[PDB]
């Protein structure tokens, strides 16, 4: 992901920012949070 | 969490905020966020 990026889910709905981005993924409710 | 919060992953290095809470858990590189 992109610093200043803005991820959010569509199941939980649960909003996140990308302070600092990492080698990793952004998982939520057994799921993979989307990025907007 | 509450918004306002930001959890990392302390493995990669990934920092996110929580924008918005969810019934979700911030998972990364197979764990579970820590918060900061
Ligand atoms: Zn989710
Ligand atoms: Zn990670």
């Amino acid at each position: 992901a992109n610093e200043g990026d803005v991820y959010k889910c569509e199941l939980c709905g649960q909003v996140v920012k990308v302070l600092e981005e990492g080698g990793g993924t952004l998982v939520c409710c057994g799921e993979d949070m989307v990025k907007q």
